[PDB]
């Protein structure tokens, strides 16, 4: 078990340990689990699906890295697939308050990025901030999405966000999650690849800047995050933070960042290339590329 | 009349023409009212404090500058001294979404940078994003804050932001626009100790990561912006943007920033140098030093 999730699991139900303990066991446990596993630890707990997502946001809140505030909130995203990604909240010594990643960016981003085409509901241990409430209402599950929060009654997000700001405002109709293929040629190596496939996912409605950040570890790992922008314009989640959400979610640190490479094209409208060879270099990378688009 | 209120004046209603001329004379009229002045206007019109807030809005609204979305929103903030301040969205071309500064945000930062203690309401002419009114929650004024939006009946920031979270989540007692004094000792030139007052003012309880950016513009005005951190961490209001918003609300523009200087901690948890750098290097301005508090 990755040593993140031992007082977490040491706090959890005995029939609940038992039917994790096997899944937890990979020290690289990819912080997700498929419908059969869901099953399984239901019939394992008698819990139902709200009541297990409750259950198991210690392992989400667990993965979190908060040096400033040592506030961890974990989120789980429960994807039309069946599958629950975890997600958990990020800060960053070095870099700004612009650069954090909250347990809801993080658990719909990991969703998005593992090609899930849409979330149900989304469970939180804290209530939602208004900038993630604005950055959920990008999703093409609009205000509909269900947000589950220990203690009260599930609600929807136009419940959370009544008379809300959206894409719609701004006559944008691709919405985040639905399926983008922006069309540029992979070239370069692996590394430049990913990230040129990644910007070619990107959700960039109203910039029109794609642009993707694509990480190598040191096995040899690559971890990307492809670009997500909001109609609020500041809920938009930058390539840097996909790569690194996925990075930590999946068991890794930022010591083993090798290299990394940014691509995005050079006459955008907006530039991702000073935010993220700043917080790279924050984080100790100092190997950044950057690939241009055409 | 500064050009950019011309198609926003000429729409106007006659009598309120009339007793706006003489202020919007001058070309560098402050986008501020003072309450001899809205006494006026309501004596010359008939309307009361929330219609003429409405009516207003299109002259805030011509202070956006809207490159990527072309979607200028104004907002005014009512000060609890009776001054009224405009603000307006500002989006800026090199930089990311990240540098934003939202109409509402833009107005707050007016009032709280000219020394206003409270704000009474803001009226803003597009219903708030989740990123502002977690902004707005910042405040001293609290849940309590009134919006004003056209066309719908006043509200309480609690009825657009439901199960909020806020400072007092993070056991935060000091709130935005309360009196803050940091106490570092100014010195170096005019700018440099312009950026230290304005870190010395700074709401940083979140990182105590005190900052202030001071721009210097060709004919010598100094325009300031101090830190001012959120609950949330992303809708922080960067030093920069602060300075920024004042320099275009005083009817400036970009090319006559002549130098500008940062300054903040060496070793503060959070990092404003590489942000403030690219962005005002996007802007054209490529005279930036920083100055360490201690
Ligand atoms: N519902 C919440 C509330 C706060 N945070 C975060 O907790 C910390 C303090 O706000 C930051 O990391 C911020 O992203 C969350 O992620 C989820
Ligand atoms: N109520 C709103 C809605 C959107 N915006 C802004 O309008 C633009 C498009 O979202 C951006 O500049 C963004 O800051 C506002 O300022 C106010
Ligand atoms: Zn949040
Ligand atoms: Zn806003």
């Amino acid at each position: 078990m990755h040593p993140r999730f031992q007082t977490a699991f040491a706090q959890l139900a005995d029939n609940l340990q038992s039917a994790l303990e096997p899944i937890l066991a990979d020290k690289y446990f990819p912080a997700l689990l498929t419908g059969e596993q869901v099953s399984s630890l239901k019939s394992a707990t008698g819990l139902d699906e709200d009541a297990l997502a409750f259950a198991l946001l210690p392992l989400a809140a667990a993965c979190a890295r908060t040096p400033l505030s040592n506030f961890n909130v974990g989120a789980i995203a429960r994807g039309v697939s069946g599958t629950w990604y975890f997600g958990a909240n990020m800060e960053f010594i070095g870099a700004t308050m612009q650069q954090t990643v909250h347990a809801e960016q993080s658990a719909i981003s990991h969703a998005w990025l593992s090609g899930e085409k849409a979330l149900a509901a989304i469970t939180v241990n804290y209530t939602p901030c208004g900038h993630c409430r604005q950055f959920m209402n990008e999703l093409n599950s609009g205000l509909d999405l269900r947000i589950h929060l220990p203690g009260r009654e599930a609600h929807a997000l136009r419940d959370y966000l009544p008379d809300a700001f959206g894409p719609k405002d701004l006559e944008i109709k691709t919405l985040l999650m639905d399926e983008q293929d922006h069309g540029y040629a992979l070239t370069g190596d692996a590394l430049s690849q990913a990230a040129i496939a990644a910007a070619n996912r990107s959700h960039m409605p109203y910039s029109k800047s794609p642009s993707g950040v694509a990480l190598e570890c040191k096995d040899g790992r690559i971890f990307s995050g492809s670009y997500a922008e909001n109609a609020a314009f500041n809920p938009t989640l930058p390539p840097l933070q996909g790569a690194l959400i996925l990075l930590n979610l999946k068991g890794y640190d930022y010591p083993d960042i090798q290299r990394a490479v940014l691509a995005e094209k050079a006459d955008a409208p907006l530039i991702q290339w000073d935010a993220t060879s700043a917080t790279l270099k924050a984080l100790g990378c100092h190997s950044i590329d950057r690939v241009l688009l055409a």
